[PDB]
């Protein structure tokens, strides 16, 4: 779960695109039963019961796949406060960058 693995430019660091494709690839494995959406079971160990209220905003009780790849999105601005595009490893130890990794990895 190091930069290496979510870095396939090798560059170093992880920008958006390359947390978003690993949170797709994330989001396929976490879904065996092919609905479309992940729900507190499918995320146990992850996302918690009561963060993932805070990213389903229509309130149906899963994220489909734009839900959970905005989840990416504001989780690896958490992390990345020096607002530069990129996640380096520094920022993927730190708590907020352990939480991108919970999505991605
Ligand atoms: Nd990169
Ligand atoms: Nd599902
Ligand atoms: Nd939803
Ligand atoms: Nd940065």
């Amino acid at each position: 779960v190091d930069i290496a693995a979510f870095d396939p430019d090798k560059d170093g660091t992880i920008d958006l695109k390359e947390a978003l494709a690993a949170g797709s690839a994330a989001f396929d494995k976490l879904d065996p039963d092919k609905d479309g959406t992940l729900d507190a079971k499918e995320l146990k160990g992850r996302v918690s019961e009561a963060d993932l209220k805070k990213l389903d905003p229509d309130n149906d009780g899963t994220l489909d796949k734009k839900e959970y790849l905005a989840a990416v999105e504001a989780q690896f601005k958490a992390a990345n406060p020096d607002n530069d595009g990129t996640i380096d490893a520094r920022e993927l130890a730190s708590p907020a960058g352990s939480a991108l990794v919970n999505l991605i990895r």
